[PDB]
RNA sequence: GGCCCGGGGCGGUUCGAUUCCGCCCUGGGCCACC
């Protein structure tokens, strides 16, 4: 098993058979032909367009070119009218801005509606920028797109692939990008073992030097940082990936995750022997898209870990699951219960001032003196992590996103113990006490 | 929607708060949805 045996391998799970290229011909074609009933002026961007869509992972992107002077609100109307008129069925669900999410032939469609400007500087439409993307990768790109393909298998696998929320990770502009500034699957590998988190990378200077913080930039916006949205945690995980792979090639890397199954039973145990506080908010779900979803479980999430940390449970990591009914805060701490009494910190004996109101207050214990200054033994209102959290959770549903807080506000339960691992969060868990196997 | 930067008003907690927990008003960037 060495990289070049294993890099020859892997082209067979990234690489298109010839079946799914001629699916994506036919949808193509049969786009064209409905586009150009109906006279739109469009163009075809993204993977398919560059030959460096995923093997299984086929999406066509269709752009209806508009001219800069229209409203954004006639781009979605129109927008809109032109997609679920072109699409056998359709879906239209995003968070700002406005497209169509259908099927044509079997192959996934996207119609998407964008300013047709000169020049990608002050973008109208949050898309403006794709098709100058386009264009700048188009003839630079060509020769590579297996290595493009080998970029985007390594990520998927390794669930960091994708830029949206859910993600954070490597969009496929980001991989081709690479790709055209390393020249192979291989070489990215190779360099990103020394990425480091001020990394910044300019392919249009074909320079790499170092900046404020991980930046790739856009060849055709200089002020665009490319991979804005990739968390450091995950350029971090790629990184080691690189490092591992390097050190013991494995086509494995390629082959997603086992699913894993593991028993709630043996969960259980696993908690038993950890000796802590496991329990999770449980709330329904807000009826809205992904990307505005997730980083309020994460605010929501965050927010609660902080009160636990403060309120000295020693929270050790917090998860977050949604399904399609429900949302899952999870949370795992050192401490299950604490005392009652603990103690405040007062002013020094200097100033009698302070001191006097600092003895004024209604006490249980009497303050005392320790190392030059007061303190008192104050009792506090809850003594383990799930009161502390029904309390919290309760008076400040407002804090914790827009529409995650609303909902927790109208419903939410802790759940723990055995009433806990039956809910469809035992993934989450055994990833969140980094439970082997 | 989330994050970052800034105005202006507030409540709570505290011996002590611009600084700790939060709430109203508001300006400017950025990100995800292609
Ligand atoms: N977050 C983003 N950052 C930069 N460009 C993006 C982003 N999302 C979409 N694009 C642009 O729109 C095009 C289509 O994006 P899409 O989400 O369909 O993925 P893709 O690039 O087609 O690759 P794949 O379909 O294999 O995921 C991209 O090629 C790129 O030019
Ligand atoms: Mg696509």
């Amino acid at each position: 098993m060495k990289v070049e045996e294993i890099l020859e391998k892997a082209l067979e799970l990234v690489i298109p058979d010839e079946e799914e290229v001629r699916k994506g011909r036919e949808a193509e074609e049969e786009l064209r032909r409905r586009l150009d009933e109906l006279g739109v002026e469009y163009v075809f961007v993204g993977s398919y367009a560059r030959n460096t869509w995923l093997k299984g992972s086929l999406e066509i992107d269709v752009f209806l070119l508009f001219p800069e002077e229209f409203s954004k609100e006639e781009l979605r109307e129109r927008g809109l009218e032109i997609g679920k008129a072109v699409l056998d069925s359709y879906e239209i669900r995003y968070a700002e801005h406005p497209y169509v999410h259908g099927v044509v032939k079997g192959v996934e469609v996207d119609v998407v509606p964008c300013y047709k400007l000169k020049e990608p500087k002050n973008i109208k439409s949050a898309v403006d920028r794709t098709p100058f993307h386009h264009k700048w990768l188009e003839g630079r790109i060509k020769g590579k797109e297996n290595e493009v393909r080998l970029l985007k298998g390594f990520l998927k696998a390794n669930g960091i692939y994708g830029a949206e929320y859910k993600v954070r990770g490597f969009s496929g502009y980001l991989c081709e990008l690479l790709i055209v500034f390393y020249g192979s699957f291989l070489e990215t590998v190779k360099n990103a073992r020394r990425w480091t988190r001020r990394t910044v990378i300019d392919v249009a200077k074909g320079e790499v030097r170092k900046g404020e913080e991980f930046f790739v930039v856009d060849p055709v916006d200089e002020k665009r940082n490319v991979a804005a949205n990739l968390s450091l945690d995950n350029l971090a995980r790629f990184v080691h990936l690189c490092r591992e792979f390097m050190e013991a090639p494995s086509l494995g890397f390629f082959k997603p995750k086992h699913p894993l199954e593991i028993e709630p039973e043996r969960l259980r145990k696993i908690v038993e022997e950890r000796g802590t506080a496991v329990f999770a908010v449980k709330f329904r779900k807000p009826d809205i898209v992904d990307d505005n979803l997730y980083p309020q479980l994460e605010r929501a999430s965050r927010k609660i870990f902080e009160f636990l940390e403060r309120e000295n449970f020693m929270p050790l990591r917090s998860a977050f699951k949604a399904s399609e009914e429900f949302c899952y805060l999870l949370f795992e701490c050192q401490i299950k219960e604490i005392s009652r009494v603990f103690r405040r910190m007062g002013p020094q004996f200097e100033d009698e001032r302070n001191v006097k109101k600092f003895l004024s207050r209604n006490r249980a214990f009497r303050p005392f003196i320790e190392n030059g200054r007061w303190w008192a033994f104050e009792m506090r209102k809850f003594t383990t992590p799930e009161e502390g959290v029904r309390s919290y959770a309760s008076t400040h549903w407002h804090t914790l996103g827009k529409n995650v807080g609303e909902s927790i506000r109208e419903y939410f339960e802790i759940i723990s113990g055995e009433k806990l691992f039956k809910e469809p969060v035992t993934a989450e868990l055994c990833e969140m006490m980094g439970v082997k196997d």
